[PDB]
């Protein structure tokens, strides 16, 4: 049965772009969302798209052999960022599966187990830098959260350390990564990106470039001057070659998938955290509850790997996190062939699919009325849920690579956040979320009163 697909007003030529003219575009589409339903047309000066929110139509968008992942316009843009690094190239393009294949192992099992102890080293660190703080001092949480998150990935990927905690102002990296990756969502809305208006901005956007570079260049020239060396991501993206070629990353790919890793190592992981504290101090018999599991595992001055995979709570409340505001909010699909969407939508071959994934967690016919409600309870029980109704990281063969490093990180480190403080809303915080292609709050502070319980000596 064929049905019209409802699309919301139309600004002439410019169609459906002035609705995305928000600080807030995502927000902005759950709302046009709420009033169309299901599935809405949205189309711009330059191509369309189609806005999925039902688990009903996102399941038959997850089927890889009908539906692949397509580049979005924004990935587009960042692509002048990461090139053909493995986010931002096609899933048949050349280097793709070749780097998937090389660097798959960097996030297999024994691998997780090697990145625990610099995992540790880092977290010691946030712990620390809250011990420390004065009776009237505030704790920015999102900011702290990437100079965790941001350190991990510097120091179990590259074995470099950034060491953000040893700065007040952010690492000239981040700034750079964020006027470069606000500038690709930005171009969005520009009618004519190459009017000379924004040659202001193709400007910094170059300079980003040569800063975020810059840093590469010292990451590949510290390990040259190395003997250990040894065996990290950094490694196999250098020495590792594709089973299927036999071929190794160019001297050009490999520049592309650290910049890749360093971005997408930390981004959402960082939101992931302040998100979730954010809704534990908001929910404080949640808190609690997390806080209890935590005193209960967390019995050493260090925690362990198999320690971390016994906060089982503590890794229900990041999925429940997950799932109100996916930090990574949407990805993209095209139609491999021609074909029906739900026996009611018929695509065209190469067709472009929006998976709306906050939306998608909001689908009542799965969860119920209670959606807007934070009770981690939902994921007590992994199967209760529906194939393709949870999909904070994506799908298939384009799925998050570094799912589990960021979910093993977020437990550890939340898990020792509870084990050592106790959380104040000093500022009943007013949720505002920051949108940067990815969703962060911002400007939220907390107060930690430290139940003064010792730390110990960092592992390897
Ligand atoms: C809460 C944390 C994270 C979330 C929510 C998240 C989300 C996602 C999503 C939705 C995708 C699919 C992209 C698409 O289909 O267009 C993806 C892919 C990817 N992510 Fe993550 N991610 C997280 C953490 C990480 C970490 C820690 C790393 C690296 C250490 C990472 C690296 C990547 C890479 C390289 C891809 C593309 C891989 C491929 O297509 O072969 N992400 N992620
Ligand atoms: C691919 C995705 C979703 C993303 O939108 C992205 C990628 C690079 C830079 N900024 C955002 C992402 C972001 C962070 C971690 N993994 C994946
Ligand atoms: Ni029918
Ligand atoms: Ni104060
Ligand atoms: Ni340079
Ligand atoms: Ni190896």
């Amino acid at each position: 049965t064929i049905k019209e697909m409802p699309q919301p007003k139309t600004f002439g030529e410019l169609k459906n772009l002035p609705l995305l003219n928000t600080d807030k575009p995502v927000q902005a589409l759950m709302k046009i969302a709420d009033e169309l339903g299901e599935i809405f047309k949205f189309e711009a000066p330059g191509l369309v798209t189609r806005y999925l929110s039902s688990q009903r139509l996102i399941k038959e968008a997850c089927d890889e052999s009908r539906f692949d992942k397509n580049l979005s316009q924004a990935l587009k843009f960042v692509r002048d960022i990461a090139g053909d690094g493995l986010v931002t190239s096609w899933t048949h393009e050349k280097n793709w599966k070749k780097a998937h294949n090389i660097l798959l192992p960097s996030f297999s099992q024994q691998a997780m187990k090697g990145y625990h102890a610099m995992m540790v080293d880092i977290a010691v660190q946030l712990v620390q830098k809250w011990e420390r703080l004065n009776a009237d001092e505030h704790i920015e949480v999102p900011e702290d959260m990437t100079r965790l998150t941001l350190d991990t990935i510097g120091l179990c990927g590259f074995n470099y350390r950034f060491n953000s905690f040893y700065r007040d102002q952010p690492h000239p990296f981040i700034t750079s990564m964020v006027r470069a990756l606000d500038e690709a969502m930005n171009k969005q809305q520009r009618a004519n990106p190459d009017d000379p208006a924004y040659d202001e901005n193709k400007r910094q956007f170059q300079e980003d470039i040569k800063v975020m570079n810059d840093l590469v260049d010292k990451i590949i020239a510290d390990r040259k001057a190395s003997g250990e060396q040894s065996d990290d991501l950094l490694t196999h993206m250098l020495n590792g070659k594709d089973p299927e070629t036999g071929e190794p990353l160019d001297d050009e790919n490999i520049r592309y998938q650290i910049i890749t890793f360093l971005i997408a190592g930390h981004v959402t992981t960082s939101g992931l955290l302040s998100f979730a504290l954010y809704f534990l101090v908001k929910n404080p018999h949640v808190l609690q509850k997390a806080a209890e599991e935590a005193a209960r595992v967390l019995v050493d001055p260090v925690p362990s790997y198999k320690q971390v995979k016994q906060l089982k709570y503590v890794g229900m409340v990041l999925n429940e996190a997950l799932r109100l505001w996916p930090t990574a909010p949407a990805f993209s699909l095209y139609a491999k062939e021609d074909t029906v969407l739900g026996g009611e939508y018929p695509l065209e071959k190469g067709d472009e699919l929006m998976v709306l994934i906050p939306q998608l967690h909001r689908d009542k016919t799965i969860w119920g009325d209670d959606v807007e409600e934070f009770r981690p309870e939902r994921f007590e029980n992994p199967s209760a849920i529906p194939q393709h109704a949870f999909k904070p990281f994506g799908n298939g063969q384009r799925a998050c690579i570094g799912q589990q490093f960021a979910l093993h990180e977020a437990t550890l480190v939340l898990g020792m956040m509870l084990k050592h403080f106790d959380f104040e809303d000093h500022t009943n915080y007013e949720l505002d979320i920051k949108e940067t292609l990815t969703l962060k709050p911002e400007g939220f502070v907390v107060k930690a009163k430290s139940k003064k319980i010792p730390l110990g000596g960092i592992p390897s």
